[PDB]
């Protein structure tokens, strides 16, 4: 039945066909469960699957050392008739990487969602029906009730279903609807039908909403809607159709690959082209595949040596600490590239009710009489520090901590607090946190009394749950609740009728101790009590109250303002009637006022702070809120969103407000506002798809079931450890300890990982170029092979390899969040950049083939060959007369490629100090800041000397000791690069910018 909050309470009854006292037969029941099913949703989807390995390879950076992978086992399987191990052993190590790719990506999610069920324990929902079997009230299971169930709650309950309510038991009914509509204050239910068409749940206040908790009272309804067709399952449907893209990470590491899949597709038919008239006409060999692509074969194994096959592996790693970072920061991160995005967050847009406030009432201000002078009248102020529900926390007179004990007016303000209190305390040891019981308006008066100690208890040696409630039992010891006059809409108070204990002092009588509004609490008041002592209430003294109360209800610090009284003098029990409540404003007349608390859903203490450092950063923040504007925009300028006086005007709209402008206004409209009130989980999703519509990467913040929709289809979404289970799995980040300070963390986190991915991208690309240059110059010229496929496999996996991901701990600059968030369409690789590694790479190249040269000709511990016989190698032969005194297999000898191996190490141990930063000279910012490059770089090195003088490595690699002279020879080639690198790096300070 939708709309049943539309509808009178007769009207529905009549919808399903049951009464109001006996209940649902068990003929209906059985309909009712084949009509409209178990109530609950389709099972949890939290597991990851086999299937989701898949994911894992839709990255086409993968993918094309995947393909480039296939196509270098190919050519070497069915051709050459040569089984040996060179051609053979890079195929499977990528493919063997790949799979350990996988294997990292697949677990960290996995590590991460057993650690947000982990946030929430298993507590099975339950619920009480009332149907014709038995009279009496049954608790059933909550999955087993049906739409039309009579079911009644009671305080502290969680609300089964959507219920429309039939009759309020008690006098009022309070609902605690946070997780749902993210109302700051609880509810106070009717059963009148509401006619307004455009209403969303916060009007429909004849209704309980699955999910909800019920604050004070109790009731007893009718259950309308059941299952995922609730304003719970309503939400979790909603996000199930909410679609989002691909982390912006993990997007532009795969625009880098479209660029990289161009080159290889650039010099895989470069090559096939320069070697035309041998091509498009068979020529004497290969006669047994038609066309001679001989050409074609040899250009595809070139265009594979472009891949530097050990990025997709050194990218991963990065990601990889930089997320057990971030869980040292209790910040659990579902996938690697999500550690990324927050770090190129343009707005981030929060939830208030739980996200940027603790959502637990706290009194902070509270006030009583000092002295009254008849004219004069001072009062004497508190503050009380705290933003939670523990009794942790000091009372303070004038920024300084005072015993509140030796105030005989806050005695009697605690004595209030506790026996005027329908709600107590309790320390939750499983979440080991403090939870309320009952009302959030009384727990945080018990709460201040905890903190108060007014008879200065000792409790040090006391465990936490029984410290929730210490302070309180004390008081309770003193006088004996008789009764409760409970809570009314007419009257807007509540009292209780005390009487003496123990016969301790039993020279007074009986009292009866008052809260409420504070006009209408004190109108009806006639005394005021100084401390110990009474004097009546004159004019002065009326003012000098109400001007504070006033004053902190409204302006820099608005609160909820309690008046607490007593009546020194109440009628004997026997002549009060509790029947009506329109009887019980009259016997709480004549009364004492004694003072007043302050009290409101105060921001977290990180919360301002953080603020500020995003703005430094330039990263706009924005409320979004389904509370009311008043509250929305009160917190806002405690925050710092907005000004202490600044006029908000159209930077503030409400649901309506924002739902009556025009589309084309309604967008314009989220680039300017900076909070939105009393907003549907719908609005929320849609100010997020708003400000995407403007190409800006934007984050989202929140907690509860109305904040999953706006979770997901942000880039990146934030979800609070004291969250709902939906918020948890609509986001990709999860902070475990509900600390936002850590937010800001997560955006330097993500910026030094940006900066440091382009160092290692740029330093092992250009390896590869110098490598494919190398071979292609080794083509062009005709000269022995310099560096044979399975060296460069060693090379580009392990000496340079790890130097790379050294990299990943290069120091965060000092301006890294001085500056704003990078652009989105600015690409990870730019043009200038692009010849930046091309350059340097070039040089690679010509080094390597220059270094095996140098050997051949002008070495002395060479042939000293001309470069003619170098040249026609191939022609040699035994007693050749062109290669005189020259034996034909010192071509295939193994020192001169020692040499180009040995200046390709070296050549980028120097490129990697330059790859320290990006435009700083080395003369400016040292090489020696990184210890951890360094470490990599000997490492690396020793291994090089080890993969030398060992004996069976250079067996394998066709490798051989080199000369003591010769090592003076690679340091005079691979020393100019850092001065090549330099002039780069010099015409880019303050010569490409300024
Ligand atoms: N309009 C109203 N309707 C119902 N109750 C009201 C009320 N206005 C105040 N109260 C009751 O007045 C107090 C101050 O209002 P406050 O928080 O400053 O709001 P204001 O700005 O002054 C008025 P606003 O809505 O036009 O903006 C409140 O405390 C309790 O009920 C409230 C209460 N509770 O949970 O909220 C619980 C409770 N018990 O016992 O559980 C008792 C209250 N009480 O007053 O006794
Ligand atoms: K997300
Ligand atoms: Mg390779
Ligand atoms: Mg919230
Ligand atoms: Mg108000």
């Amino acid at each position: 039945m939708e709309a049943a909050h539309s509808k009178s309470t007769e009207e529905c009854l009549a919808y399903f066909g049951v009464s109001e006292t006996t209940g649902l037969t068990p003929d209906q029941v059985k309909r009712h469960l084949e009509k409209y099913g178990h109530n609950e949703l389709p099972a949890e989807e939290g597991k990851s699957l086999w299937e989701l390995v898949i994911e894992q390879f839709e990255d086409l950076l993968v993918r094309i050392l995947l393909l480039a992978a296939c196509i270098s086992f190919v050519l070497a399987w069915f051709e050459e008739g040569e089984e040996t191990i060179t051609a053979f052993v890079e195929p499977f190590v990528i493919l063997l990487i790949l799979i350990a790719n996988a294997i990292v990506g697949v677990w960290q999610e996995r590590n991460a969602e057993n650690a947000i069920e982990a946030l929430k324990e298993y507590e099975p929902e339950m619920g009480k029906v009332y149907r014709a079997d038995r009279k009496s009230v049954q608790r059933i299971k909550a999955r087993d009730i049906v739409p039309g169930d009579i079911v009644e709650v009671a305080v502290g309950d969680k609300v089964p279903a959507d219920i429309r309510i039939l009759s309020i038991k008690s006098t009022t009914l309070r609902v605690d609807q946070s997780i749902l509509t993210g109302e700051s204050v609880s509810v106070i239910k009717h059963t009148e039908p509401v006619p307004d068409p455009r209403a969303v749940n916060q009007d429909k206040k004849n209704m309980l909403f699955s999910g909800t908790n019920i604050a004070a009272g109790k009731a007893l309804g009718i259950v309308a809607t059941t299952g995922v067709s609730t304003e719970i399952g309503k939400i979790r449907d909603q996000m199930a159709a909410t679609e989002q893209d691909k982390t912006p990470l993990q997007q532009k590491l795969d625009e880098f690959g479209e660029q990289l899949s161009k080159v290889i597709s650039l010099i895989c038919v470069a090559v096939w082209l320069i070697n035309i008239g041998h091509f498009n006409d068979p020529v004497h060999g290969g006669s047994w595949i038609r066309g001679a692509i001989y050409y074609f074969k040899i250009a595809v194994a070139l265009a594979v040596a472009a891949i530097p096959e050990g990025l997709p592996a050194v990218i991963t790693t990065c990601l990889a600490l930089g997320t057990r970072r971030m869980a040292k920061k209790n910040a659990i991160v579902r996938s690697l590239p999500s550690v990324e995005t927050l770090g190129c967050t343009s707005v981030i847009c929060s939830d208030k009710t739980g996200t940027l406030t603790t959502n637990q009432m706290s009194v902070c201000k509270m006030f009583i009489i000092d002295k009254v002078d008849g004219d004069f009248c001072s009062l004497n102020e508190f503050s009380i520090t705290g933003s939670t529900y523990a009794p942790e926390g000091e009372v303070l007179k004038n920024d300084k901590p005072i015993r509140s004990g030796q105030f005989d007016g806050l005695v009697e303000l605690a004595t209030i607090c506790a026996l005027c209190n329908d709600s107590s305390l309790d320390f939750n040891e499983t979440k080991g946190v403090y939870e309320k019981v009952g009302e959030a308006t009384e727990t945080a008066l018990t709460t201040l009394v905890e903190k108060m100690n007014v008879f200065n208890t000792e409790v040090r040696n006391l465990s936490k749950v029984e410290r929730a409630n210490a302070c309180n039992s004390v008081i309770r010891q003193l006088m004996k609740k008789e009764f409760t006059l409970e809570f009314s809409r007419d009257r807007k108070s509540m009292s209780v009728y005390c009487s003496p204990a123990k016969s301790s002092r039993a020279a007074v009588g009986n009292k009866m101790f008052v809260k409420g509004a504070p006009e209408g609490v004190i109108d009806r008041c006639n005394y005021v009590r100084v401390g110990t002592t009474r004097v009546p209430m004159t004019g002065p003294v009326k003012e000098k109250i109400l001007s504070v109360i006033k004053e902190w209800g409204t302006g820099r610090d608005t609160l909820r303002c309690l008046a607490l009284a007593t009546r020194d003098t109440p009628p004997k029990r026997e002549e009060m009637v509790l029947d009506d409540s329109s009887r019980f404003m009259e016997y709480e007349t004549d009364l004492t006022f004694v003072g007043v608390v302050g009290m409101l859903d105060p921001p977290r203490k990180e919360v301002m702070g953080s603020i500020q450092l995003c703005r430094d950063a330039g990263i706009r923040v924005i409320m979004i809120t389904g509370d009311n504007k008043g509250t929305a925009i009160a917190i806002c300028r405690r925050i710092g969103i907005f000004g202490e006086n600044e006029e908000v005007a159209d930077r503030a709209y409400t649901g309506r407000e924002f739902d009556d402008l025009p589309l084309a206004e309604q967008r314009e409209a989220c680039r300017r506002a900076c909070c939105f009130a009393r907003v549907e989980p719908s609005h929320k999703s849609k100010i997020v798809e708003y400000l995407q519509s403007y190409d800006e990467i934007t984050a989202m913040t929140g907690d509860g079931v109305n904040d999953a929709p706006a979770l997901k289809k942000a880039e990146i979404g934030i979800a609070m450890g004291s969250g709902t289970a939906v918020a948890k799995t609509a986001s990709e980040m999860v902070l475990a300890d509900d600390n936002f300070s850590t937010i800001v963390a997560a955006v330097e986190e993500g910026r030094a990982i940006y900066n440091n991915m382009k160092q290692f991208i740029r330093y092992l690309i250009s390896s590869n170029v110098g490598e494919v240059v190398c071979i292609f110059l080794t083509a062009a010229l005709g000269l022995p092979e310099a560096l044979i496929p399975v060296q460069l496999l060693w090379v580009n996996l392990v000496t340079d390899g790890l130097p790379a991901t050294a990299l990943g701990f290069n120091p965060p600059d000092l301006d890294i969040m001085d500056r704003p968030p990078r652009s989105p369409k600015e690409p990870l690789i730019s043009g200038w950049l692009f010849f930046r590694y091309m350059a340097i790479g070039g040089y690679v190249g010509a080094a390597t083939v220059g270094a095996a040269a140098w050997w051949f000709m002008y070495a002395e511990d060479g042939p000293g060959v001309t470069y003619h016989q170098l040249t026609h190698f191939m022609q040699c032969t035994e007693d050749h007369p062109h290669f005189e005194g020259l034996d034909c297999e010192i071509f295939e000898a193994p020192e001169p490629m020692t040499m180009a191996l040995s200046v390709l190490v070296t050549i980028e141990m120097c490129n990697a100090l330059n790859s320290l930063s990006e435009n700083q000279s080395l003369m400016r910012m040292p090489p020696w800041v990184n210890i951890w490059l360094l470490g990599s770089i000997c490492l690396s090195m020793s291994l090089h000397f080890l993969i030398l003088y060992v004996d069976p490595l250079p067996m394998i690699f066709k490798l051989k000791a080199l000369d003591l002279t010769q090592w003076l020879m690679v340091l005079k080639i691979s020393l100019p690069v850092i001065g090549l690198d330099e002039i780069l790096k010099f015409i880019a300070r303050n010569y490409l910018e300024g």
